[PDB]
């Protein structure tokens, strides 16, 4: 259970020392009006603190140099009341490397007809304001979401909601480490990166220790504790009676114990392992895996501490009751004519908040890493729509690609399937879908989000600095070769 | 008549040693159960070889560095059956310059809902398998067509076969010469390009002779092949009687003996003339190249090396019935403002392969290079949707300009024209189409084609890295002038 | 104990058929003569096989298709005997991935000035033939090393045979593995980088092994073997009497045996561990890892894969007995304004194949070995990912004697002098990003790891004596542009 509401967005309101004390206040109330109004409509997941009305160069590199320190501090909005001339934004923004909100909105929604005089003019210069505020923006390159409409209208409302919480997953992502018990798997390329660009680039702390420095924590666990996790087991899942099935459960919940002490001491968000480097661990980590996942740590088998990183990321923007994000591996097809779906779901580890009813454990003989058959959580995947995204290393940089998904519900259960699965359309047709992400070349280890839009992972790149590519139904395969040959070169030198 | 039955194509499969051995062979089984299946299907146009399951680099290279020595293995499809790790295949993938498809299917269509457990899961890896794969073609930027569906359904074998047909068109590109009688016209630009850049991007091995080396064969002609020829003339054409008009016929024979005898002795593909320097030549080579042509010789007027090499590589593309490419010279236009159609002929040489009746021998005095009367063959085109290519130098790169048009039936004969017309609709409006035409800047010396669709020339400039700018339907002719000047910097620098 | 003899070089030779068939004989005939006595020359540590003089456009893909076919082939050499039109050459060179010699040579060294007629001009034309041959190569940038010399001048045969040399170093990487037990310290950088970029750009495989799978290999080793190198440890080194000291040696023992297993299990030519990731084994490896560096085996400690794949690549090139090269990291500094020194060393791994006198066993629980620094001229080096591309930095430096002993230093030691001053030298080095893990070779010259770079298309930046710093700055920059957009 790891929330985001402790976060603060700094709202940032623009004018100029060249302007009427009077009027300044009278933005300032006007500002306040708006930001008190805002935080009471609970569609936004965080605070907005709104700071002095900035007339100075000095007083915005200052707001900025304190919004940059500020670790609670998980984005910036800025908005031009007045006109506000922007080389006083230049040493600020130069100096300014958290996310950006451009919101261009106007207090007044109509125009009094019969009041609109130089005097409220001047108040009201917002149109142009942050037009010249919005080139010094673009001039610079800085990233940022710029959002049109007026406070009162709720669709701005949704835009600024989504970015918040991309702006605050961001943050917990450059604070957060990821943990990498033992390296990838041998000979993989996929989940293999620059360990030292994404903490450059996305500020993603990433260490590997041996496997043997967990097991000597599972091995370590008082025994009354494991019996107090069965109790609260029992109160969701629990197979039939205790047997050989349930010496697995109490077998994973010493396990589940060892990472929490462990993934606390090093300020980890997403760990990662690997089902052939287990030593010394009597059974492959699994239900484990699927309760702290459900608790909201980021985890990517087979080493891949990209997809890791963004399980965690994307889990930390799905927060909302739409909530539902896992760590999926499109495992086999549906290639019926007409409904070409995709049945997802890994060899254990799906997480339990795309789940559609009560998760079920069950435990099932598993050759692969030779040890005892691991206890797991089964459920139909959830219907409705959904995303389906990967990051993967271009060498100098980062793309990330998302499939636009369509979860159909499960037409026939499946006795003998022993994982949790998900059936879905990518869209718009799985060939051209899977054609896409293939020429793009995602990774094979995905990150399956329902709670999440598109425009949420947009907005994650925009802030980021990296190539995206959408598989949408207004996917022309053509067209998206186009952009990613175009692409290419943007993002490969320039940034 | 070269054909391409001969051309082979080889299937590789993906695996690895960390499996149990037992199922590679179940992957053995399965693989061969396809393109043993797919081979019986006649719509492939070469063969497909088989070759054991890869699992180890050393197998991936081993292949690959054979897959480049045999000159009739065209090119490699490329499928995992199950996770195979992509840093084997990089060292292998590193070494192979011989075009990809990288086929992305799954042996059975549906699900078996109730039979579907974890050892038939590990078998089946295909979904996350070239995915993984799939990065690797995307991370060394390794051209390739993907194709995604279930090696039963049409459409996924429509694609290959298309590929296929493309594949083979480029090592009967590599592997051939073009032999010019003379330079290029004096003073023309689009038909001049780097004969050397040619053979480093396209490997279109291209030299230039003398027109008096013609000449030494023309008179060096036994006699009772010259009348050999007219006997097989009368089985098809031949102008009424012996006249003036029959002397021309016989010019033509052994002008048509001279030049297979030398396209032969070169192991030529294509060829090209000029009109203002054919000496010790008694007539204008015409109905011997429209002759050459009908079996698969590449050909360009003026010196026109480009169009001569693109009407070959375009040609080995349309061997089966739906047959017909010419080498075409967009001449004059109906301007009426509903129906503007364009009349595309050449001052002689035009394939009959685009007839659509009877070619007749004609002879008909013409001005365009001072000697007698050359003989040719009137014909109407071909009805039917149609693309008009050129392919043209940009100093650093070359580009290719396909106009997909829709070739209409001539509505009045005409009893003045000489040579053989064609009428189109270039696609969409003429001025769009031809307003974007000049803007790629395309050559006047195209290559009209009846028999492939804009997909084989786009897998032809896929597979050789070369720009291609299509004028669709969907043509936006500001999106098009766009289009041009972002591919610019990609083709430039990188390619 | 890896060679490199096997490695066969071929020499290629330039003609066209539009020639009298008869002068053809005389280019093949002369050829053989050249490689004849060329092969009898010991400086060349790899064979030469000529093949038949190429005229046809086709022959010339044939050999080179042969030439990436054959495991073996670890270069081609290039000689253009008559004119050879070079557009027979191209799309043979398109199809080349084998490192590159343009040799430009002529069969006589002088010209008889009394016998040059259009019969022998048109034999040699060997000047304009290479020439012409040259542009081709420059023309679409691939990689090559041109040398000038009639092949007799054993000036040519050096600069040749260091390329040799370099070529079969890179195909013993191409072809090699690099293994890892435990991923890089925690936090580090210069040791971390892009595995897959590796393997495309330098060819080195490279995989990580969890340390425990080496643990169960340390547990099962026989003890009646760890004997059987114990043996041969008192053949030459041991410490004085059977002791604690001599159960970190069975412990060392017991380690290099797995370690011997395991990298011939798999087709490793280079390794690295880490000292943060040692559970399930009883000793950190030391003595262990620099017996097997003494045998060619390339090593990089906190995971290192950079430095363990050039001490390989560079132990490889250093085959010939003035050998020297160990992984070395720059540990201290003397500040002497005169006899500015620096005390390479590392926390225990260093190769004993720079060793002066008699390596001795120390165990201080980590056993190492005590052997003074080898004097005269050497090189240091690292390879660094620069994220987009490499870069390789090399600091020529004149290791001096150590003039006094030290009791009390348990690692060995090598003293140097960066040239050209240690504040040049150095600060050129960290401005260029040089990794602490170095590889410290006294066997090689510059030259080497120059042919190198310049074979793989990657950046390489000298610290020569001619060091000049502004000009270093620039030349830093000006690199940063061609070896990233282009390569
Ligand atoms: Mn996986
Ligand atoms: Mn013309
Ligand atoms: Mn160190």
């Amino acid at each position: 259970m790891i929330d985001l509401k402790q976060y603060e967005f700094w709202f940032l309101v623009g004018s100029q020392y060249l302007y009427g004390l009077e009027t300044l206040k009278k933005v300032e109330q006007q500002a306040s009006k708006i930001v008190d109004s805002l935080n009471d409509d609970p569609i936004f997941p965080s605070k907005i603190v709104l700071k002095p009305v900035l007339k100075s160069s000095s007083e915005i590199t200052e707001i900025f140099e304190k919004a940059n320190a500020d670790p609670k501090c998980a984005g910036v909005i800025v908005w031009m009341h007045t006109f506000s001339p922007s080389k006083m934004w230049i040493r600020g923004l130069s100096i300014n490397k958290k996310p950006l909100l451009h919101l261009h909105t106007q207090y007044n929604r109509e125009i009094p007809w019969d009041t609109i005089d130089m005097d409220y003019m001047n108040l009201n210069q917002s149109a142009h304001g942050d037009r010249e505020h919005g080139f010094i923006h673009a001039r610079m390159r800085l990233p940022r979401k710029v959002v049109v409409g007026h406070w009162e209208e709720k669709e701005v409302r949704e835009k600024i909601a989504k970015w918040m919480r991309v702006a605050c997953a961001i943050q917990d992502g450059r604070m957060g480490q990821i943990v990498r018990f033992g390296d990838n798997m041998r000979e993989v390329a996929s989940t293999e990166g620059d360990k030292v660009e994404a903490q450059i680039k996305l500020g993603w702390s990433i260490n590997t220790w041996g496997v043997g420095e967990l097991a000597e924590r599972v091995k370590a666990v008082p025994e009354r504790e494991v019996e107090e996790l069965l109790k609260e087991y029992r109160e969701k899942y629990i197979m039939p009676e205790d047997e050989y099935s349930l010496k697995a459960i109490r077998e994973q919940a010493k396990i589940e114990i060892a990472l929490r002490e462990f993934l606390k001491e090093k300020n980890a968000v997403g760990f990662t392992t690997t089902f052939e480097d287990l030593h010394d661990l009597p059974q492959l980590p699994g239900l484990a895996v699927q309760r702290l996942m459900e608790e909201g740590y980021g985890f990517g088998a087979e080493g891949d501490w990209k997809a890791a990183g963004l399980v965690r990321a994307i889990k930390v923007m799905g927060t909302s009751l739409p909530g539902g994000t896992s760590f999926m591996e499109d495992y086999t097809y549906h290639l019926t004519p007409g409904n070409e779906l995709v049945l997802g779901a890994h060899m254990l580890e799906v997480c339990p908040t795309i789940a559609k009813e009560k998760p079920r454990i069950e435990v099932h003989p598993l050759s692969i890493g030779g040890k005892a058959d691991p206890a797991r959580l089964v459920f139909d995947g959830q219907e409705g729509p959904a995303v389906n995204a990967s990051i993967v290393d271009m060498g100098n940089r980062f793309r990330l690609v998302v499939n636009k998904v369509l979860s159909v519900p499960i037409e026939r259960k499946m006795p003998k399937l022993p994982t949790a699965r998900v059936l879905w359309k990518p869209l718009p047709d799985f060939k051209r879908a899977t054609t896409a992400w293939i020429l793009a070349g995602g990774s094979h280890h995905t990150a399956f989000s329902t709670a999440i839009d598109v425009e949420y992972l947009i907005d994650w790149a925009e802030a980021l600095e990296i190539e995206y590519v959408v598989i949408d139904e207004n996917l022309d395969l053509e067209d998206f070769k186009k952009e990613l040959r175009w692409n290419e070169l943007y993002w490969g030198l320039l940034k």
